């Protein structure tokens, strides 16, 4: 049989995910459209929507229906955005949200959706026997102005039918498997019946009114007359008159005003007159109003009729595509119901005084070809039985995963699915919602749970897009993060409109399970608890993943003692504890023989590191050769994207001292290593006589043609720690003075002067490098506030001492040559006291604060 | 002069921090106690506190004063906790909070405190000319039932005096330096005067009442009589009578009930009688009430009289100790004012009908030896002038640091401190608070700003203690994080009691500067912006800083290709993407010559790593020798506390094949390296024939006497990925079967059997190791759910094949011997198909889920 064979509305659950994953059909969109439509036409269309049309303006209830439509369509867009970033495995919406958001939003969404559905199981079981006591045969339990006796009347019948359909769901769930299609017919025939009844628009059951009252005609069947026969009659009930209008009009209503009664008698708008001035506290045959009916009390009664869209994707796996059927079988399925709730709210501009909630001559809607008062019974029974079976099967899915540890008992089952203890708990926490025993006070409770469940989805699917989580890539139309952010804001606003003093409490509870799952999850994988949390956060911040962040290469003395703490005193003030600093070292060979040496060395360097007030990490490597215990730090510094950008090192002071030292072959191989690794180098020459604690009271930099721009960030970073003047000294072989002055003034950096120096001959030059630098520069904008200049090696001229010997000096090193490394060791320390030779890499974009 | 020489109440600020830090006195506690007391006795004690005693119950206003006392004392405890974890440098409270919390809470506290003080400058300038228009000579600006003409009256005089003391603060701030002591006398003489007046308790200025009315005696000076002379008189104003009580009683009041008027006439509690039933909408000589006076409207009018405690530490640096004077000069200074507000609220149980706000015969308090109506003028002038000078000096301190980038203009000054544009902005945003022009509506605005400023301090100083930030160690009595958490909760509750729809808005604004400072701060130090944020978060989560987190040692083929992806398929299912996994490799030498080899190798291994669904980091090291390119990974794996706990490696398959291979000396040196590094080892023997994607359908472990407990975590981790049975097989040479069965059942792990095997001889044994393990075990509890057992090497018996050849096998390796490493290569692969040899370290606590 095409269609009706193998069709339900109940969700998939836990067992049909276990089967789909252990052993590792094909319904169309029409099997995921109709279940989204079946459980969304609930009970607030048949017996409370016309009261919303009556006890509020049509131009206010239109805005109510529109904003409650947008509040859930803008979340079904996020359901479209979640159904494409993965393989949409099996089970209901819970496994989708869990495997697409981690366990942490999955628990906080699943518990709120469970608390929503387990009060849906109360709100529909409480409105399915109002029909018995108001429209079918009354079987009440007792008079004399008793308005709270109906409360105790409805409690016992509600508890009886709750035990009835909690029994019939435990045994014989194949029965509600079988009856899954007639519950759709009982909705759709009744709604087509009332559209046909509006299309008739001819007849009316008339009412009977007083002068400006309602005169509820339960037993007053004398047809609006005090006395009319051959002799007079009693009709004992008077004050002014008694007319008889016809309520079910068809031509024109113009009921576009808000008439909010407050526990008083109903009144037609200017029928004849009114003439009294006294107390009117009688209890006679008149139709009163139940409670006050302001706006924010009414939106929380309307909102449970637009809920259940994530139960429109509970049929996963059994689809054939499941990545197009979930969006187009929900957005169409929410639009085809929004069309009903918007056309019907203005298409009830035919009745007159539909503000009476219960009855005037005992009829609910009365605009159809008496069908609706039994079609709206099996519909409400089925929508209260779907929310009964579905709710324990969600506790089984939450408890099965071990996401919550004290949810251990509730994954028991009876030999094939069929949750047992979860049905007991949902019966208890539905029973504590049935003792409230009024349909208008369980709706702002149920509404708030579905609002926070819809709000956490929009909060998650907009923060996964900003914070680029790796397994988060949606493949659907729209679903932009601004749209889900508007969904967040709209769901949060409609949460605080309903009841804010419950919104804060039930959001701080739902924002507290999200930390408890994080504690019990960060304990399982790291084994520590309070450290694994911080540790896990570091792992996520690395997996989700200019200014110099450096590795400093100090060496250790004959003991486990550092040899030049002035280098640490220079790197503390170059960087000021703002960034990444790896402080490495290297020892002799064979870790077996020397691990106490490295232990005491890292203890000493960690003692030094906090004394100079620098925040970083130490790594001490034991290696056989001294060279490849440095080239095994440069290649492997930080862990992930925390790569060191540059390497700082001291000059080899005792060069050419020993006979076969080979400690400067180490240095030249280091320079070639750092340059061919695309990495910058900072070598300090006279490592002693650098200031530590003591302050000072003219930093001079020497722009050679290469590697500039880095030459002016470093004094710009040094002056923030203990402040002198600075002298830019460029070299050339004209108009660049004005360009450099405008560049230094456009940054408004400091009091930097400028001197133009022209040298006929200066080595370390190559013209085919700016064309290699511009290929990387163009691969990266407008408003370029960066320094771009248009226009045997002796190096014994050395004009950089005629205006020098004042303060810290900076220069560019020449490029390394190959053989003849001893000829590369030219030393520019003819008279320079302290100097820090720099050498940049290739890719150095220095845009802001250069 | 001892005392009065060099004493102010104004805060320190920006310039006197710059001077204290560029050039790098001695007042006692009495110079930090009295400034905390001077600006806390504001204007709501003299002209609105008695209205709170009158228009609310004394047993409700007592609870009001008590909870507003606790709300700020429980924050001054956090001010004690912040004043000891550092060196309390200079400036006001802003530099303390900034340097002790980072810039991020510092900006969000400084802006809220600035917005609090700049409306203090309005609330005191608006209540300093109510005294002119109600108690001094009226100079009003126009009658005939005009209650809003007083509003427009007060606006122009308030704007005039605001321009007056905004002018006199810009030029001649040495004048308010000079007058800083008389403003304390004008408080303390007046409050001692009213205590002396209560100590008198003898006399009274009497009033004149109607039957049950107040009869405001502005011009009705006929002394409560209709006509009394030799002839009658008019007194034209009647209804019932006119008595004349005496208000200022002394014996007994018993006014302990809440009498909340709502825009009606005042009425004594049962004076004589009342006799009328009609409309009473006249405007005659009677004292009416201004507005409704419910409780949460009144706590937000009382709260601006307990504010200003962080201006009790604005005198930093100029103290001599500053680490004991700040707590004991604030807690005593808040207790000595709480004592006043609690004794005075029950010590106004002497007056009668003090519910009239403005005047009955033109007197404010009238319980002193007329002094108070001028002592409460200079006090309010000084407390409105302190909040004028202080507020721009705080914008200078916020703008100077560059914490906020668009606050660039407001650090201008005039040649020595003296902020100029900040005074213009605080004049404008005080002027938009003076146009509200009512003292009772600028107080729930000002109150909310000081409440969120007090709430962020309690939020910061309780999260710095849980999350162990390194430069956060307080050294003061109490200051426990539960106490500051109660401060958080109490400040948040008193925030939402006042005005919740402004609480959410002005908390989402103050929770939005905290992210803008984080964006503009994480851009300055990392240069990237959106990545530096995540990067910075990783750095903080590492600096703030059992289950195996492993480094796997794969090797690369003749190309840049991996050689055994089954090892990655084993480490994907051993760990399931939950933890840290470093996937290392090693190549030939000389990085210069081989960096494209390492580039393509890490590209290939990163291609493989995501294909097996394992989340980790790859590091590829080029080194000359193949050995110390492995021992330079084991010593330096992860960056900080993300150290790899164990090393996984494949067995050398082609052992003893080449003539001089020396690839197994590598392996034995690896085993000695890993054991003497206190690190665990996992070596897979037959690396091919391990399952990848395909599932399976009897894991057997072999407990040798050493290193157990780890032997049962690994199958317990393997079965969560694709599920067979398991066989525990221990060895001995009795009662341990029952102990092992109770241990395996107490964890309720799986269907593990148990076989006891006894061998007469088995090598790799030493008895003096459990005494070395128990020294580490005792250094770590109760309810020990861990496995603790009480009771030429041949290795050719090999009884581990009589019940074997089924599934994955696990064993303990023997300890390495020294020479004769080729004799250590005994192979237990007589018939075992797949086997993963394990070897633990020393420190393996395996408490939960073993």
């Amino acid at each position: 049989l095409s269609g009706l064979a193998n069709y339900t509305n109940l969700p998939q659950g836990s067992r049909e995910h276990e089967e789909a994953e252990n052993n590792e059909r094909m319904g169309t969109f029409m099997g995921v459209y109709l279940p989204c439509l079946q459980n969304i036409f609930g009970v607030i269309l048949f017996l409370r929507l016309t009261w919303v049309v009556g006890i509020a303006g049509i131009m206010e209830s239109f805005c109510m229906v529109f904003i409650c439509c947008s509040c859930t369509m803008l979340t079904a867009i996020s359901m479209s955005a979640i159904a494409t970033n993965g393989v949409v495995p099996a089970g209901g919406s819970y496994y989708m949200i869990s495997r697409s958001l981690g366990p942490e939003f999955g628990g906080a969404v699943g518990l709120c959706f469970y608390l929503g559905t387990t009060f849906a199981g109360a709100m529909y079981i409480l409105g399915t026997i109002e029909i018995l006591l108001a429209y079918l045969f009354p079987a009440m339990a007792i008079a004399s102005g008793e308005a709270a006796a109906m409360l105790n009347n409805m409690r016992v019948y509600g508890t009886c039918v709750l035990t009835c359909m909690a029994t019939v769901v435990f045994v014989g769930v194949k029965y509600v498997n079988k009856f899954a299609l007639v519950f759709l017919g009982c909705v759709i025939l009744s709604i087509l019946a009332i559209y046909a009844g509006v299309i008739k628009s001819a007849f009316d059951p008339p009412n009977f009114p007083i002068c400006l009252l309602g005169n509820r005609t339960l037993s007053r069947h004398g047809f609006d007359v005090c006395a009319k026969l051959a002799w007079e009659g009693n009709e004992t009930v008077i004050q002014g008159i008694p007319g008889a209008a016809s309520g079910l009009i068809k031509e024109n209503l113009w009921s576009s005003y808000l008439t909010k009664g407050v526990i008083v008698e109903r009144r037609g708008m200017p029928s004849v007159g009114l003439a009294d001035g006294t107390p009117v506290d009688m209890d006679h045959p008149y139709v009163f109003s139940d409670m006050t009916s302001y706006f924010t009390l009414l939106v929380g009664i309307y909102f449970p009729s637009v809920t259940g869209i994530m139960a429109g994707s509970n049929r996963s796996g059994d689809l054939r595509d499941a990545q197009k059927s979930i969006p187009t079988g929900t957005i169409l399925a929410i639009a085809t119901t929004s069309a009903v709730y918007i056309s019907s709210v203005v298409l009830f501009g035919a009745c007159i005084e539909g503000v009476v909630l219960r009855d005037k001559f005992g009829e609910a809607v009365n605009g159809n070809l008496w069908v609706i008062v039994i079609g709206s019974f099996f519909s409400t029974c089925g929508a209260g039985l779907q929310s009964l079976t579905g709710a324990p099967r969600l506790l089984q899915a939450i408890s099965r995963d071990g996401i919550v540890p004290f949810l251990q008992v509730f994954g028991h089952g009876k030999a094939n699915g069929e949750p047992t203890w979860a049905l007991l708990l949902t019966a208890c926490i539905c029973e504590i919602g049935i003792l409230i025993a009024s349909l208008d006070e369980v709706a702002p409770i149920l509404s708030m749970f579905f609002l926070m469940c819809y709000m956490f989805v929009n909060l998650a699917c907009a923060v996964q897009t900003l914070l680029r989580t790796p397994n988060w890539r949606p493949r659907f139309r729209y679903y932009h993060w601004t749209l889900s952010f508007l969904g967040m804001s709209l769901c949060l606003a409609l949460m605080f409109i309903c009841s804010w003093y419950y919104a804060l409490v039930a959001m701080l509870i739902a924002g507290l399970i999200y930390k408890y799952i994080e504690y019990r999850g960060a304990e399982k994988e790291w084994g520590d608890g309070i450290r694994g949390l911080s540790l896990s956060a570091a792992r996520y911040a690395l997996l989700r993943l200019w200014r110099p962040q450096l590795l400093v290469l100090v060496r250790v003395d004959q003991d486990q003692n550092v040899v030049h703490p002035q280098l640490l005193s220079l790197t503390s003030q170059l960087k000021a504890g703002k960034g990444l600093t790896i402080v490495g070292s290297v020892l002799e060979g064979t870790f077996l023989d020397n691990h106490p040496q490295a232990q005491r060395a890292e203890e000493s360097i960690r003692r030094l590191m906090e004394a100079e007030k620098v925040k970083g990490f130490c790594q001490v490597v034991i290696s056989s050769n001294l060279r490849d215990g440095v080239s095994h730090l440069i290649q492997s510094g930080g862990l992930g994207g925390l790569q060191h950008n540059t390497v700082l090192v001291g000059w080899p002071r005792n060069w050419r001292q020993k006979e076969d030292h080979q400690t400067w072959r180490n240095f030249i191989e280091l320079v070639r290593e750092t340059t061919a690794g695309h990495l910058a180098l900072l070598v300090t020459k006279n490592v002693s006589m650098f200031p530590g604690n003591p302050e000072r009271f003219s930093i001079d930099v020497w722009w050679i043609v290469h590697d500039g721009g880095m030459l002016m960030l470093l004094p710009f970073l040094l002056r923030h720690h203990k402040k002198c003047k600075m002298r830019i000294f460029t070299v050339a072989q004209i108009q660049m003075k004005k360009d450099l002055t405008t560049f230094l003034y456009h940054l408004r950096i400091t009091a930097e002067v400028e001197v133009v120096e022209m040298h006929e001959s200066d080595i370390s030059a190559y013209t085919y490098e700016k064309t290699l630098v511009m290929e990387q520069r163009s691969q990266i904008q407008m408003h370029l506030t960066k320094n771009e200049r248009e226009r045997a090696v002796r190096l014994n001229e050395v004009i950089v001492n005629k205006s020098r010997d004042a303060k810290l000096v900076l220069l560019n090193m020449p490029g390394p040559p190959d053989e003849n490394y001893m000829e590369f060791l030219e030393v520019l320390t003819e008279q320079l006291d302290r100097v820090m030779l720099v050498r940049g890499g290739g890719r150095e974009v220095i845009t802001i604060y250069s």
